[PDB]
């Protein structure tokens, strides 16, 4: 199975991130928008594991999300990937993710282990959609600094999830294969 682990955002940043998305629209640039229920915090692409590596990772995953305590976090401004030259991916950044980003380097090392190669410096983000192609470089570029600082709201990072994720003719549909609440 194609799979992820990842932490979910609430409906109030949803509904929010995705009114942002239409305020962004297709003319800057066409852009392939995250589905609503698929914005998320991407913690680690596994790619194609077996249902038995599955199993493993749920164990690990069970033994660290316990190590951390429930807290809130806040959605704030908009960052591009590559560069701001050279831009594919649009995301919303988080207001300090250090605990996210101890958890999702304990959780790179202890995959590692399992022969699971590990990542880029984790930036905690979520993304909002993938430029296929550039049609008014000065509109997006200046559509997106509009957006640079937003504050889009908070949710509570509460669980971290498993996922799969199936592809479909035009859209990937997501399915939790397990969830693991964390602490309080
Ligand atoms: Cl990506």
């Amino acid at each position: 199975m194609r799979a992820f682990i990842a932490i979910d955002v609430n409906e109030s940043v949803r509904d929010s991130l995705v009114r942002a998305q239409d305020y962004i629209g297709s003319k800057e640039a066409k852009i392939k928008f995250v589905e609503r229920e698929n914005l998320h915090i991407t913690l680690k692409f596994l790619g194609e594991i077996t249902e038995e590596q599955a199993e493993e990772i749920k164990n690990i995953l069970k033994k660290i999300a316990e190590k951390y305590k429930k807290h809130e976090v806040k959605v704030k401004g908009i960052g591009v990937f590559p560069n701001p030259n050279y831009i594919r991916v649009i995301w919303a950044g988080i207001e300090n993710d250090e605990i996210i980003r101890e958890m999702a380097r304990e959780i790179e090392d202890e995959l590692a282990k399992l022969g699971f190669k590990k990542e880029g410096n984790f930036v905690a983000h979520i993304t909002l959609g993938r430029v296929k192609f550039v049609k008014d470089k000065l509109g997006l570029t200046m559509k997106l600094k509009e957006l640079a600082n937003e504050d889009f709201g908070s949710f509570v990072v509460d669980a971290i999830e498993l996922k799969k994720s199936t592809l479909t003719p035009k859209g990937p549909i997501y399915e939790t294969l397990a969830r693991f609440e964390l602490s309080e």
